[PDB]
C-alpha cells in the first residue's frame, strides 16, 4: 500500500522560517511530510521542474501521486504523462489545473483535482486592489518616490476616482462574485458576462447587470477584469481583434491566467495607448523569463504569481490537499466541486 | 472694488493639455481666469513659492485674495501675513488649511475657508487601496518585475488576506466614515476612535465599534489609518512613545497630513520592524526634498501628494472655489461647513 508522492513547489531559502505558517514553499511542503512518512509513504519535494535532466523528471517514471502548485507550475505534458507508468492522481495545491495537459490526462484515465474555494477571497481582494492602482495611478507615484523625484502633474493628468465608472467582469464564478460584492459600496456601474447568469437576488444585492453577449459589454467598460479558467475556448481569446473592440484607454486586470491574453497583442495595444494599463499576477510561462515583455511595457502594474498564495490562502489549500490525500488512501470520493478530470471527463467550467 | 487675486498651484507644462478637465494645475488655474478678468479683476498664477525671492513673495504686499492648494502648498507664515497689507481672504482649493499659520491668521482677522467634502470619496478610495497594497505586499512584487527578477517566496512569506484582520481608523469624520463603509464587505474587525461618536445606525451598517480611549484601541490593530486634520493637538502626536503602543508589525496608512507623525520616530520604528510598513501621499514639507528619508526606508509604499487631486476631485474643488469667489464679491456668507477661521475663531474640528 506504500506510494511514491512527489511535490513541486517554489523554493524559499532564508524566507522559509520568517512566518510559522509558510506552508507553500519546498522546505515546508504543505506541512504534510511527517503525516505521509508515518504511514510508510515516500515524499520527495523539489522546485527543479524544467527539462530532461531536472529532479522532477528523475521521478516521473515511477511516482504514484504528483502534487503541483500554480505559482511554480510543473507542466505535465502528454509526453510526461506517457512516461509516467505508475501515475494515478494529479493534485493541484491551489486553484486552476491548466498547467496539466487535461485532454491527455482524460485520455490516460488519470484523476485531476484541486482545492476549490481555497484562495477565491484572496484573488478578489487583489483584483480590487489593482483596479484602484490602475484608475488612481499609484505606480508612477511610487516610481517618482524611489528616484528622488516630485511631479504631481505627471500623475494627476490621468488619475480618476473609481466612483461612477463602468466595470465589467468577464466571468462571474466564485472569484467574480466575491469581487462584485466588494465593489458594491464604491458606487460604480457594474456589468458581467458568463455562460451562466447569477441568481436574481445576488444581482440585486451587487447591482450587477448580466450581458449575455460578450461583444456588447466590451465597448462599454472603463475597466475589464478577467475571471474565467484557462480552457480550450478561453486560450488566446483576447487577441488583436477582441482587444480592438475594448474602449480606447481601457484598464485591464488579469489575475486569472496569462495565456487567456495573446502576449504580443497586449504589448502592441499598450504601446498604442489603446489599452491604457494592464495589471496582474499571472504569466505565460511561469517563472516569467527575465526578458518577458509585460515587465517593460508602458503603464504596467504587474507582480509575480502571488495573489492565491498569501499565508491565509496557504493554510486553506494545504488543509484541502491533506484531506484529499486522506480520502485517496481510504478509497473515498473527494468533494464533487474539486474534480477537474474524473472517469475521463472534464469538469463543465473547462468545457 | 476690483481685486488682485493670486493662485499658487502645481505646474503641469506639457501635461496640462492631456485632459480637458485638468483644472488643478497652474496652466488651467481652476478654469476661472476669463470669468475673473471679465469682472475687471487681475489673476496672477504661479508655482514659484519658496523664499524671499520667489514670484509669490513679489505679490504678497498688495494681493486681496490668495488661493492655495494642499498638493503644492504656499506656506503662509506669520511674517508673510504681516507683510500682506491688502490680504482679506485665504481660500484652499481642496481640504485642510494647516499650511496657513492659522493662529496668526486668526489674530489678524483673516477669513480662511476650504471646499469641505470635495475630495473625501477620492481619499477614502486611496486609503483602502493602500491597506491592500501593504497587507498583500504588492510593492516588492512590482520591484522584482522591473528588475527582471522572479522569487515568489520573497513576497509570500509576509503576504496576508485583509479578511479577518483588525483595522482602526484614528478619526471618523467625512473620510473615515466613507472608508468604513467601503471596508464593510471585506469581513474585517473594524474599530474607530474620535472625539465624536458616529450615529448608531452608521455604527450598525458598518459594524465599526467606538473606542473612546485611543490608547485602548491602538495595540489591538493590525492596520492603523490616520484620519484627522493637522491641528495643535494632532501635530507630532505619533511620537516615539505613541508608536511604541502600536502592535509589533503594525501597517500604517496616512493620507491625512505628514506632520501628524514625527518624521524620525517613523524612520526608527520602520528600521526596527516595530512598524511593518508605512504608506501615504502626504509629507512634511511639500514638495518633499530629494533626500527625505521616507522615500528610502524599508517597506515604504509612498507617493507624492495625489489622492485629493484626481480629475474628478479637481472638477469639484474648482467649482466650490468659484462659488465662494462669487459669494465673496456679492458680500454673501460661504456655506457654514466651509469656514476654518471666521471672526478670529477656529472651527471645532481644529480645536
Ligand atoms: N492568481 C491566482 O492566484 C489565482 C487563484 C485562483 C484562481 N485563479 C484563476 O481564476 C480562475 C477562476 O476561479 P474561480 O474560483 O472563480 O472559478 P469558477 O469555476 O468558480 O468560475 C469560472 C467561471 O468561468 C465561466 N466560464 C468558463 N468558460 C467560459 C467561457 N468560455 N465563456 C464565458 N464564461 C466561461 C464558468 O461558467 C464559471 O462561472 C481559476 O480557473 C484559475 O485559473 C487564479
Ligand atoms: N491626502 C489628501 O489628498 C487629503 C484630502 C482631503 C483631506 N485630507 C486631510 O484629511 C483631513 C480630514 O478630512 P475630513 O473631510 O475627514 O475632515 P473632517 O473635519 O470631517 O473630520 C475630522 C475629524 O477629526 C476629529 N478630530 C480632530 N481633532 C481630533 C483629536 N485631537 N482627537 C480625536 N479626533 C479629532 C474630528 O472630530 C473629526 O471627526 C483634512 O483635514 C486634511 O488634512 C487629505
Amino acid at each position: 500500500d506504500s506510494k511514491k508522492i512527489v511535490g513541486v513547489f517554489y523554493k524559499a531559502n532564508e524566507y522559509a522560517t520568517k512566518n510559522p505558517n509558510f506552508l507553500g514553499c519546498v522546505e515546508n511542503a504543505l506541512g504534510i511530510r511527517d503525516w505521509l512518512e508515518s504511514q510508510g509513504h515516500q515524499y520527495i519535494v523539489t522546485d527543479d521542474k524544467e527539462g530532461p535532466d531536472c529532479e522532477l523528471e528523475k521521478h516521473i517514471p515511477d511516482l504514484h501521486v504528483l502534487i503541483s502548485t500554480p505559482f511554480h507550475p510543473a507542466y505535465v505534458t502528454a509526453e510526461r504523462i506517457k512516461k509516467a507508468k505508475n501515475l494515478k492522481l494529479l493534485l493541484t495545491a491551489g486553484i486552476g489545473s491548466d498547467h496539466i495537459d487535461l485532454q491527455a490526462a482524460a485520455a490516460a484515465g488519470l484523476t485531476v483535482a484541486e482545492v476549490t474555494g481555497s484562495n477565491v477571497v484572496s484573488v478578489a481582494e487583489d483584483e480590487l486592489m489593482r483596479i484602484l492602482i490602475l484608475m488612481r495611478n499609484f505606480v508612477p507615484g511610487y516610481n517618482q518616490v524611489v528616484k528622488g523625484e516630485w511631479n504631481v502633474a505627471g500623475i494627476a493628468y490621468r488619475a480618476y476616482d473609481l466612483e461612477g465608472k463602468t466595470i465589467g467582469t468577464v466571468g462571474a464564478g466564485r472569484i467574480g462574485k466575491l469581487l462584485l460584492q466588494r465593489l458594491k459600496p464604491f458606487g460604480c456601474n457594474l456589468l458581467y458576462h458568463d455562460r451562466l447568469q447569477m441568481a436574481p437576488e445576488l444581482e440585486k444585492e451587487t447591482g450587477a447587470k448580466f450581458v449575455e453577449d460578450l461583444n456588447e459589454m466590451l465597448p462599454k467598460c472603463d475597466v475589464i477584469v478577467i475571471n474565467m479558467p484557462l480552457t480550450e475556448k478561453t486560450r488566446g481569446m483576447f487577441n488583436k481583434e477582441l482587444i480592438g473592440k475594448l474602449k480606447k484607454g481601457v484598464l485591464i486586470v488579469n489575475n486569472a491566467r496569462g495565456a487567456i491574453m495573446e502576449r504580443q497583442a497586449v504589448v502592441d495595444a499598450v504601446e498604442s495607448g489603446h489599452i491604457g494599463g494592464y495589471s496582474g499576477d499571472v504569466w505565460d510561462p511561469q517563472p516569467a523569463p527575465k526578458d518577458h515583455p509585460w515587465r517593460y511595457m508602458p503603464n504596467q502594474a504587474m507582480t509575480p504569481h502571488t495573489s492565491g498564495t498569501t499565508i491565509d490562502a496557504q493554510l486553506r489549500y494545504a488543509a484541502g490537499t491533506k484531506d484529499m490525500l486522506e480520502r485517496y488512501f481510504k478509497g473515498e470520493d473527494f468533494p464533487t466541486e474539486n474534480y477537474i478530470v474524473k472517469d475521463g471527463e472534464l469538469a463543465p467550467q473547462y468545457r
